[PDB]
């Protein structure tokens, strides 16, 4: 499958595509403010997800940090990011079809739009000020909105038993941003799409 990564943001991001014991493509890339990068995902990727990292800086080796996002210090991302991440979510090739979410489930760094380019199906959207609203218990120093579980490391809000409800936390998200997972056990927001369709991810898709 083909995704575009398009940063319609008016700061540069680091875009990253991984999932999770391997990069996806080339794995990361910076994007400038307008700028494009062109991936292919290998068809039957389970459980793939593409993010924006802000704030970076690499040496030639490709070597560095991000503050938000940054996956073990590395342009071309191997594994997943540190949050707070906004994050595009998918699996290809399951059962016939492909399924793609937005989360907030690791917290919001950055506005996206993930579209499909190909016919059957509709996109998903997460483009609130989630940064500027982030209530001040979750504000991430380093520049975006945590979400509860990385801040406060408990049951109810990480459903490590698999048995947790909404919280305040979560319907800040999901106020935001309905179209999005704000907890684990949200109703789903996923989109069942034709096997093998493409997509778009835009970065800041309104500003």
């Amino acid at each position: 499958a083909t995704f575009e990564i398009v940063n319609r943001c008016s700061y540069t991001v680091w875009a990253a595509a991984s999932k999770g014991d391997a990069a996806l493509d080339a794995g990361g890339r910076q994007l400038n403010s307008g700028e494009s990068w062109t991936i292919n995902v290998e068809p039957g990727t389970n459980g793939g997800k593409i993010w924006a990292r802000t704030d970076c800086y690499f040496d030639d080796s490709g070597s560095g940090i991000c503050k938000t996002g940054d996956c073990g210090g590395l342009l071309r991302c191997k594994r997943f990011g540190r949050p707070p991440t906004t994050l595009a979510e998918f699996s290809l090739n399951q059962y016939g079809k492909d399924y793609i979410d937005i989360s907030n489930i690791k917290g919001f760094n950055v506005p996206m739009n993930f579209s499909p380019t190909t016919r059957g199906c509709r996109g998903v959207r997460c483009a609130a000020d989630i940064v500027g609203q982030c209530p001040a218990k979750l504000k991430a120093p380093g520049g975006g909105c945590n979400d509860a579980c990385t801040v406060f490391q408990t049951s109810e809000y990480c459903c490590t038993t698999g048995k947790c409800g909404p919280t305040e936390y979560s319907r800040f998200f999901k106020r935001l941003c309905p179209d999005a997972f704000s907890y684990v056990l949200d109703k789903p927001t996923t989109v069942t799409c034709p096997g093998s369709s493409n997509y778009r991810v835009t970065f800041c898709p309104t500003a």
